[PDB]
């Protein structure tokens, strides 16, 4: 029996078997009042005692939120979707302990994507015991607010005022500085870590001052605030609100009177009309998330970047070799995961349209001529790859590579990765290589449990990369000191080296997608 006294009232944990040995987890834990009726829309509200002993011996409700349903019965998304309850009471957060109690363990805090619409800290593909069990860290992960009911903005309105689910994160961290000595954290050294939109919320942290004082260091997975999906627009964010309010028939003339009428809407209305606050879309649409609120984030986040105006620390940035593949199937005319998808230039063109809504035609036009220029002309698979590359180079690659080159431009070390690796399990394609979101069972080391039918190379693949991920959590530096392991540059202006992940031998290479990027990120922000 374990119970553990917070601030706030005593929790029960359970413990868990893991390689032989033991791991407390304590599941579903509630760090805020539920957001619920006046609440809806509101920035989250500290949580008051109880006394009573709170059972976090089971996971939690995660947020409303719309699901995929691409491909029904299909592991491969359906791995993805939420898997407790959805309710908008759903702000809870996990704890996963070394057994016995540690004294003063560094802590790795979790903040899942989702497009910033989507996800939770239950899925399988998240679960922090391996961490705990295998490497001593103190593994924490929250459910924060998503879509409309996380993101809803109407600027400086206190009822409204956008970025309640990044305040969410936020009020858990603030959780685990004053709660997790109890547990046999040091709250002196926490690391955010997260991918896609939870990458993006981690970048972000480090620009707020509110989030400042409540970690030490930052891991960003696929994913950083100067992605072209991860921050709204003041614009299209109030476009976006009273669309919303349109097609609810909320319409009115005092906003105050707008949002009290969306709060008397059920969960279920508000989710259903979330798809059409906007006319065109992409299957990268972010129609909710991150705004300028003047609280959070205090000014547009490049500038703030730009001008050397955020947290002074460590981070570790990587991508996966074929992030865009993912996308194509959700959309691009020609492209199925059932098959290899050989796409026609014509298909291409039609691909673009989805992906680069408008986009003026001489922009797409650019992107064709950059990424067709064959060597050579003859393979048929030719403009399928170049599609996934668009996709994944615009989106991913290109900006967490100009993030890192920006960030590490003010003194910092920062520690790049390309991870290369297929998974022997995957369940898509072939075609689709290297996807988006794959990595993550290996940072959480899913492959070191034998009884799951990864190869030996995945294993050791995995406790390496865990053992780096951990060393950068505790010391600043991603190495892997015991094991003759090549070790990892600084990434530098200047040089950009990064360290490459797979199974045979990892490479220090420089200048990743260095004539690509050039693109992205000088010329088609002109457009
Ligand atoms: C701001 O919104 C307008 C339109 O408002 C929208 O109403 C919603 C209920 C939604 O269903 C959406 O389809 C509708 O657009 C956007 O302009 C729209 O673009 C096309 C033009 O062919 C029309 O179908 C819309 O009716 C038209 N506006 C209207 C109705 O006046 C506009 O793009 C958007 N501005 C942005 C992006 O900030
Ligand atoms: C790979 O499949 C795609 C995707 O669409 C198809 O999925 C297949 C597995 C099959 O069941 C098919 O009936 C299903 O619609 C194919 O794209 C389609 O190409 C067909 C050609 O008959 C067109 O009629 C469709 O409009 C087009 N689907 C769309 C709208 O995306 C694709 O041709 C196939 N390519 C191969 C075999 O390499
Ligand atoms: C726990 O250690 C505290 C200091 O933490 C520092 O040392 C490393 C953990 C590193 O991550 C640094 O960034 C931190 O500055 C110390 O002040 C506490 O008193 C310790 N608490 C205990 C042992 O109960
Ligand atoms: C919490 O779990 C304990 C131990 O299994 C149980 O005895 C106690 O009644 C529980 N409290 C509940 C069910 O609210
Ligand atoms: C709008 O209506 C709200 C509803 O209570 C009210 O509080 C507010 O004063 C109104 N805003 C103004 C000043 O127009
Ligand atoms: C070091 O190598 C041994 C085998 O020689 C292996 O069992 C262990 O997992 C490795 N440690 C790390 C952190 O990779
Ligand atoms: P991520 O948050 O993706 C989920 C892994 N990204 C694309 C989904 C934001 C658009
Ligand atoms: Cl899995
Ligand atoms: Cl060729
Ligand atoms: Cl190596
Ligand atoms: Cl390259
Ligand atoms: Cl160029
Ligand atoms: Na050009």
């Amino acid at each position: 029996d374990i119970i553990i006294a917070t601030k706030n009232g005593k929790v029960r944990g359970m413990q868990l078997t893991v390689f032989g040995g033991t791991v407390t987890a304590f599941l579903g834990i509630p760090y805020a009042q539920p957001p619920l009726g006046r609440l809806r829309f509101k920035k989250p509200q500290s949580l008051t005692k109880w006394t009573d002993i709170w059972n976090a011996t089971k996971y939690a409700n995660s947020c409303c939120q719309n699901i995929d349903q691409s491909f029904p019965g299909f592991h491969g998304s359906e791995m993805w979707n939420p898997n407790t309850d959805l309710s908008e009471d759903c702000l809870y957060l996990n704890v996963w302990i070394p057994a016995p109690k540690p004294k003063n363990a560094t802590v790795l805090i979790w903040i899942y994507g989702g497009g910033f619409q989507t996800g939770t800290s239950s899925l399988h593909v998240y679960d922090g015991k391996f961490l705990a069990r295998v490497e001593r860290v103190i593994v924490v992960s929250m459910n924060y607010r998503v879509g409309a009911l996380g993101f809803l903005a109407l600027p400086g309105n206190p009822e409204a005022p956008g970025n309640m689910g990044l305040f969410d994160q936020q009020l858990a961290l603030q959780w685990v500085q004053k709660n997790i000595a109890a547990f046999g954290g040091n709250p002196k050294s926490v690391t955010l870590f997260g991918e896609s939109a939870g990458a993006a919320s981690v970048s972000l942290h480090l620009l707020s001052p509110g989030s400042h004082s409540l970690f030490t260091r930052a891991i960003l997975q696929s994913g950083s605030f100067n992605a072209p999906w991860a921050v709204t627009s003041l614009y299209e964010a109030r476009n976006r609100t009273l669309n919303l309010a349109k097609l609810t028939g909320c319409s009115r003339e005092n906003e105050t009177e707008i949002i009290k009428c969306l709060r008397n809407k059920d969960p279920q209305e508000i989710l259903l009309n979330e798809a059409f606050v906007v006319p065109y879309g992409t299957p990268l649409s972010v129609n909710f998330g991150p705004t300028v609120d003047g609280d959070f984030l205090t000014d547009m986040p490049d500038i703030l970047l730009e001008l050397g105006q955020f947290k002074k620390t460590q981070i570790l940035v990587g991508v996966n070799k074929d992030e865009g593949t993912a996308f194509l199937v959700y959309g691009a005319p020609g492209f199925s995961k059932d098959n290899n998808s050989i796409i026609t230039r014509k298909e291409f063109q039609e691909g673009l349209k989805i992906f680069f809504p408008g986009v003026s035609e001489f922009g797409k036009e650019s992107i064709l001529f950059h990424y067709t220029d064959w060597v050579d002309d003859q393979r048929p698979e030719n403009y399928r790859e170049a599609l996934g590359d668009v996709v994944g180079d615009y989106n991913f690659i290109c900006p967490a590579l100009e993030f890192t080159k920006k960030f590490s431009e003010w003194g910092n070390n920062a520690f790049f990765y390309y991870f290369e690796h297929r998974s022997s399990k995957l369940p898509w394609p072939e075609w689709m290589g290297v996807m988006h979101g794959y990595e993550i069972e290996f940072v959480f080391g899913l492959p070191l449990e034998r009884r799951d039918q990864y190869t030996k190379a995945e294993e050791i693949l995995s406790r390496s990369i865990v053992k780096r991920w951990a060393n950068f959590a505790k010391y600043g530096n991603p190495q892997e000191t015991q094991n003759n392991s090549t070790s990892w540059p600084v990434f530098k202006s200047t040089e950009q080296k990064y360290l490459t992940l797979n199974t045979e031998s990892t490479r220090i290479m420089t200048k990743l997608r260095a004539q690509q990027c050039r693109f992205w990120t000088s010329f088609f922000p002109k457009v």
